[PDB]
């Protein structure tokens, strides 16, 4: 009938592909200009400033910068500025600040101090007129549009895409630029996956372990965050290289395990651990054809190692929304 | 009949004294190298509890020396074998055994790529030592318990000694020098009221702000490892904004506050949470709603967290032994 029965979370997941398209179209110029400044200034290291889901974006971008450009990336605790007002040596540094609204006093303070202390500050934000924009040398509008879902899926995806576009223009990497260019298609496909077998597993045992290795650890961390946020159920993210050596036995917990595998150098080791876990009797799923014991999760590859995780997180978001809506949990 | 964990905690003060006695020359040598090298940044390489030590040392280096500190994901070397730009950097690797192939690989590659690699380890003959330019033996000695309490304290102390000598910081050196006395005092505290709260509602939330977040993180880890009960560590500036309501969970909250600029904001958030009905304890006499936890100050802001974590280890050991939990 006339009453619509689509959650805000789902509405925003179905807007992710076009949001990325708007960022690719409308943000291309600003991104190219900042990349030109970076090639000229030629900084020798990167500092990131962020909190919450924005910090998972920063983790993603830290792997991307290190793998593409070889630049070491330091995550700066905002208290260094906001509590201690320490003087840092940031000449020759890019400071990358990531924040949906750009209002957080701590993020603004750290970004302001970074500039004072020599860094070229670039903000990735959904509000170009925010306080953060005002303390940065450059602002890249992520073109996420208004978020009404607490999942804030558009903000995560577009933040990461904005940072990847910058890195790709800075590195002058045509393979990555091509993959980025095709993301709306890839993400559209990814949003049509909702992993019914995982939803049944979680319904049976309602907590979740996520795994990542290398770059995909950033989306594994994001996935655990948003699962807690939207479903009010417990989740924990681990490196697949550390999961078998932590405080608690993952297998003894009896909860489903989801391995985030991108088509990169970490795909094989992730698959290997996923299978080892499944061989102990645990319920394990992984986003790769390489697993022989763990269950293969439907996924869409992107054309490049660094864009692959964005496709996986879109599929995850879609799984979580379906899980919640069919159980009468409106995330919002 | 004391537990191995209690015996381990009791050994902490002497272990720190041996580090001061037998590690001072090695630390002074490396500090002299660094002081003249004047690296523009620091990278850290660690996993598990050693990564909490790295967090602690990251804050210490930023606040003392103004150098930004980058935590390097070991897969960058072990999986991707990426070429990094680490010219002139200090790369600090922290590992009890120094055997982890990922830690060894990231450190080896850090050196390959220009960093001066310094290992803080309990085994000077380990593979990690073998790929480092300098090795500082932490003098932790054998781990007696899964809590691995000496390893954490001595690793941090070794890092702090290095930073204090590099910075030529008399006040920090003084505090470090008195650590065995401070930590002996700290080990005699076991927070009985906290144990009652945790017994009643057996999960724990720990908080820190700035430097003390390192020990907050360590605390949650070791509570989980020793007791097999859930714990999670948050920045006090973020705890009221996370995906799950801390007050609504109904579990005790432990605020770690050092005698630094973060003490007041930690105490304020601790009181806000307490004002909402949660059971909150904090290591500061500045809270007026949350309960004050007995604690020993050390003579320097940067050494204060080591006192707090020793008291915490003592509380956990008492909590576990009383309830029939044998961590070991
Ligand atoms: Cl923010
Ligand atoms: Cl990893
Ligand atoms: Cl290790
Ligand atoms: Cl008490
Ligand atoms: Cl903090």
């Amino acid at each position: 009938g006339m009453t619509q029965h689509i959650t805000r979370m789902r509405r925003e997941i179905d807007e992710i592909p076009e949001a990325v398209q708007r960022l690719l179209d409308h943000g291309a110029q600003d991104v190219a200009r900042v990349a030109a400044v970076l090639r000229l200034r030629d900084p020798s290291f990167v500092a990131t400033v962020a909190r919450g889901s924005s910090d998972h974006v920063c983790t993603y971008l830290s792997y991307a910068a290190e793998l593409l450009l070889g630049l070491p990336v330091a995550s700066l605790g905002p208290s260094v500025a906001s509590v201690y007002d320490a003087r840092l040596r940031l000449d020759r540094a890019l400071c990358l600040a990531v924040s949906q609204s750009g209002k957080s006093p701590d993020i603004v303070a750290m970004t302001r101090n970074a500039g004072r202390d020599g860094a070229l500050c670039v903000a990735l934000t959904n509000d170009a007129a925010s306080p953060l924009a005002g303390v940065s040398a450059h602002t890249i509008d992520i073109h996420a549009g208004p978020e009404l879902s607490v999942a804030a899926t558009k903000t995560f995806v577009t933040s990461a895409v904005a940072g990847l576009m910058l890195l790709a223009d800075w590195a002058e990497d045509d393979g990555l630029r091509a993959a980025l260019g095709n993301l709306p298609e890839t993400l559209a496909a990814a949003s049509r996956i909702d992993w019914p077998e995982m939803r049944v597993a979680i319904g049976a045992r309602p907590s979740l372990f996520t795994l990542g290795r290398g770059t995909s650890l950033a989306v594994s961390n994001e996935a655990a965050l948003k699962f807690k946020e939207t479903c009010q159920l417990h989740a924990e993210s681990y490196s697949s290289a550390e999961v078998l050596h932590g405080p608690v036995s993952i297998v003894e917990e009896g909860f489903p395990v989801l391995g985030f595998a991108a088509g990169d150098a970490a795909e094989a080791p992730l698959a290997e651990i996923a299978d080892q876990i499944a061989a102990k009797g645990a319920t394990v799923f992984a986003t790769t054809g390489r697993v022989t014991r763990a269950r293969v999760l439907e996924h869409v590859r992107s054309g490049h190692a660094l864009t692959d995780p964005l496709s996986l997180i879109v599929s995850f978001y879609s799984m979580v929304e379906a899980f919640a809506s069919e159980r009468g949990i409106d995330p919002d």
